[PDB]
């Protein structure tokens, strides 16, 4: 996938990918707790 939008199927923290239930940063995708 081109748009880093996952969170239960392979949540790659290579980069592109984002954890479970989290959220996208200017760049990074996980979490709010590291970031918010």
């Amino acid at each position: 996938e081109l748009p880093k939008l996952p969170d239960d199927k392979v949540l790659i923290r290579s980069r592109s990918n984002c954890p479970k239930g989290k959220v996208w940063n200017g760049f990074d995708c996980k979490s709010p707790f590291a970031f918010s």
